[PDB]
């Protein structure tokens, strides 16, 4: 319906099986709400040894991706996407991913995700081939594959059919009623819907407050939420 | 040598092939610097339909992981790890992952990673079975598998043998010398090692400053770095 097409440039396309063949993302794929198409720069080399890396100008420890096979793979993917596909490079230098960014990215019907390996890609390719850099967080990984997959899984949740607000989740409980002495909170057994809604909300406000206070600053809380937050805080002191 | 053992509890162990069979992490695995062992809660069920989910107390939209098969899988993994294994739950409510956290986590020789599906796990299991909650970032995914894999890849980089400071990376360049009109910066061709070191460092300082200014506040810059930052800023105005 409002499905999504995602192109992937990667030296390890088979990695993407982790999201295409399992769980919710796997189902989204099989029901054609999500399409993940991979192009491997190795297929675009011409030398006998299928070389995909190259030496950094200026010396240095590592390698970069070799420009020609990487550039060609990107062009082929763009031609498959038609007009309107946004090309994203996953990197530490990129805009930090958060839920607002995920909802932004989900608006696009077509994405091309370029996954860096070695010490990354030539600076000039970013300028000519890439629309936006994104980071999933302030940490270094061996490849852009996992951040690509992470991005894909996150936006996939916003596609209609795939499934069935500033705050951390409340605690959840299932069977049994007593577990290693710990009991389930009586309000959740009471059956009183509205009392349950308020407890969960208070919990979220309390949990957000104690674990991630800065998240509360971005929010314009409701009167109810202000009340429920004030209460939780009173009970804490 | 200083190898690492990682236990994984997951309804989709085959997802972990993305890191165990490819690239640098794949090599670390094959050379026995890294070991990733999976236990699937589905194997610990006893009913005919191998049920791994259960109904939330208090009503609500989704399901949680069923406590018994999840709890049993965790216990089996702990017994495989012996003493000293830290059990981590990947979740949005967790401590935010960043490089400092990765270097912290890398200190452990044994990790058990519990991957939530559905609306997650019973609150009481966190209290009894989990040592630390971690988040890879402020975004929601369909499973803890990708955040687990992300964690694994990140700490793996700190194991000796696996491979060959507050700032974003400098630009990188490889062949050709001219690409769509864009040339490689002459300093990188000059062969002057020390001039090259300073340019790369200035770039990092400039890039960090323009993209992620707050990262600069955490740092106690060197005199050189203060000088190189001041310069970059002068040239910007
Ligand atoms: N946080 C993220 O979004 C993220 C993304 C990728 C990534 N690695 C891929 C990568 C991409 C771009 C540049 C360098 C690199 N790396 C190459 C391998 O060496 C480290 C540098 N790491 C983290
Ligand atoms: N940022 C992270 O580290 C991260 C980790 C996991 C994750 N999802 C697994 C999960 C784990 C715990 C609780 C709920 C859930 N989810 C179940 C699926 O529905 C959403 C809630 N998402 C993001």
């Amino acid at each position: 319906g409002s499905h999504m097409w995602i192109g992937v440039i990667s030296l390890f396309p088979e990695m993407f099986k982790a999201i295409t063949e399992f769980g919710v993302t796997g189902r989204a794929v099989k029901h054609n709400l999500l399409k993940v198409e991979c192009w491997n720069p190795r297929d675009f080399t011409f030398d006998k040894h299928k070389t995909v890396d190259d030496r950094p100008y200026g010396g240095g420890p590592g390698m970069l991706m070799m420009v020609q096979p990487l550039r060609d793979a990107i062009h082929t993917a763009k031609a498959a996407a038609g007009e309107g596909a946004k090309v994203i490079y996953l990197s530490p230098q990129g805009r930090k991913l958060d839920q607002g960014g995920v909802t932004e990215l989900a608006q696009n019907q077509k994405l091309i995700l370029v996954c860096g390996r070695y010490e990354g890609i030539d600076e000039r390719l970013i300028q000519t081939e890439i629309d936006e850099e994104w980071s999933i967080g302030d940490y270094v990984l061996t490849g852009g594959e996992l951040p690509a997959m992470t991005l894909i899984d996150a936006v996939a949740r916003f596609i209609p059919g795939v499934l069935g607000d500033g705050l951390l989740d409340c605690p959840h409980y299932t069977r049994p009623e007593v577990l290693e002495g710990l009991t389930v909170p009586p309000v959740l057994m009471s059956g009183h819907h509205e009392e349950i809604r308020k407890w969960r909300l208070k919990q979220s406000l309390q949990r957000t407050w104690l674990r991630r206070p800065e998240l509360l600053e971005g929010l314009a809380l409701t009167d109810e939420q202000r009340k429920l937050l004030k209460e939780a805080q009173a009970e804490h002191n």
